[PDB]
């Protein structure tokens, strides 16, 4: 009847810990640093990482700053425990896709939204950018991906996860919704081995320059 946009539609389903960061989730949430972000923290005592209330976002930011320094031009990319942050290549990737609005970003995680938002906030993302993330955190990755895809067909669907079994869960969800091999780009890589800069150029290539 009228004009219709020819822009491609791209959906990303990505793990967080060990995919966007360089450390696996099991190696993140029981560390002293993660546990220090939970209300009632006592050193060398472990609290339920998922359901304990987190310290407020202002104090979380203060704890990141004391651990890593200010995230600026003086930042030490070689300091200890830098692998708990997003790599620079992953930060550049998310700055770009968190403004292409024909790209939808879904983080599918056993971690929790308050923590991931704190990591993004600490590494320089704005409140508007973080609000374009959808964080699916039930821990049941087939169910979360399947639910997100119910009901506008995507041109390309990205699936990224360092865990073989959670990757397979997400892929089964996407194939269950009728996406074929030409539309799927799945990446099962060990922590630190994802090619974020190449995925950024692959994404940019789908769109006009
Ligand atoms: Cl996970
Ligand atoms: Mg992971």
């Amino acid at each position: 009847t009228g004009y219709v946009s020819t822009m491609p539609k791209v959906i990303i389903f990505t793990d967080f810990d060990g995919t966007v960061t360089g450390k696996s989730g099991n190696e993140t949430v029981f560390t002293e640093f993660y546990q220090s972000l939970l209300q009632g923290y006592k050193k060398d005592v472990e609290q339920d990482y998922k359901n304990t209330p987190m310290k407020d976002p202002i104090e979380a930011q203060a704890l990141f700053e004391a651990k890593y320094g200010k995230y600026n031009e003086n930042f030490d990319h070689d300091q200890q425990d830098v692998d708990f942050l997003m790599s620079p290549e992953a930060v550049a990737f998310f700055h770009e896709v968190l403004k292409n609005d024909d790209v939808t970003v879904n983080i599918v995680t056993k971690n929790r939204a308050e923590y991931i938002k704190a990591v993004f906030k600490y590494q320089g993302f704005s409140d508007e950018e973080i609000s374009k993330l959808t964080i699916l955190e039930s821990g049941y990755k087939f169910n979360d991906v399947n639910s997100r895809l119910n009901h506008e067909r995507a041109n390309r669907v990205y699936i990224l996860d360092d865990s073989p079994t959670d990757y397979a869960e997400m892929l089964r969800a996407v194939k269950g919704k009728g996406y074929n091999e030409e539309e799927i780009r799945g990446y099962r890589k060990n922590p630190g081995e994802f090619e974020w800069s190449q995925y950024l150029e692959d994404v940019r290539e789908m769109f006009p320059p």
